[PDB]
């Protein structure tokens, strides 16, 4: 399970999906939205083994052709499957709208 | 454009799909697969920028997350789009039997 529920509990490097909330302003100093200042974005971060949940049929064969190869960084690449909306709101000109962008958060990582 | 046409052309770092040629046992040692030898799995390495084609919204979220804060490997992950099978060749006890490998390939990435 490679989602935000066992990542989010012990360690992890392989394609486990890690905490990755971004202040709108701070990290990305998005001007076009107002609030919220920021959210829990999350994010997958390192490669993964073979029986690792593979999606496609070459996440199973590269996954071991650097599993098989020490020194090569060719490996896969965790990713964001699921992902979730994000109720901010912005302003166009002078009317304020509030919104919930799509895809504006993730809910599960994989290894595309 | 990232695929494989744009870059097997000249130099590229961030979201661009690489040649990764995988002989089927000199990488994976795959013992059930007799041929071919190996064949063009390509694959991709590198993040992507904002305008890089983005997948998902959190495509262009986080890929100004990495490219504002320097220092973060959180950005994104570059992965096999569309894939390709391949026609191969194994043994099954005693009858040899030709198949084709779904998404055994690649043939463009992306950002997910």
């Amino acid at each position: 399970a490679l989602d935000t529920n066992y990542c989010f509990s012990s360690t992890e490097k392989n394609c486990c999906v890690r905490q990755l909330y971004i202040d709108f302003r701070k990290d990305l100093g998005w001007k076009w939205i107002h609030e919220p200042k920021g959210y829990h974005a999350n994010f997958c971060l390192g490669p993964c083994p073979y029986i690792w949940s593979l999606d496609t049929q070459y996440s199973k064969v590269l996954a071991l052709y650097n599993q098989h190869n020490p020194g090569a960084s060719a490996a896969p690449c965790c990713v964001p499957q699921a992902l979730e909306p994000l109720p901010i709101v912005y302003y166009v000109g002078r009317k304020p709208k509030v919104e919930q962008l799509s895809n504006m958060i993730v809910r599960s990582c994989k290894c595309s």
